């Protein structure tokens, strides 16, 4: 199943998921694909940031579904 992360500028970008697939999960090929380390990603979805151990099927989150990247420094 692929899903679309935009960002800021508009470069959107497309991932290979699955459901069972966590947050921390999808972070990771975020990080595989683009290189930015997960602890610097925000995804959001449905207005909502998305929790790092939550999977894609608990935010119903589906097929050709778009989230929201917005980079971050820790704090």
């Amino acid at each position: 199943m692929q899903i679309f992360v935009k960002t800021l500028t508009g470069k959107t970008i497309t991932l290979e998921v699955e459901p069972s697939d966590t947050i921390e999960n999808v972070k990771a090929k975020i990080q595989d694909k683009e290189g930015i380390p997960p602890d610097q990603q925000r995804l959001i979805f449905a207005g909502k940031q998305l929790e790092d151990g939550r999977t894609l099927s608990d935010y119903n989150i589906q097929k050709e579904s778009t989230l929201h990247l917005v980079l971050r420094l820790r704090g």
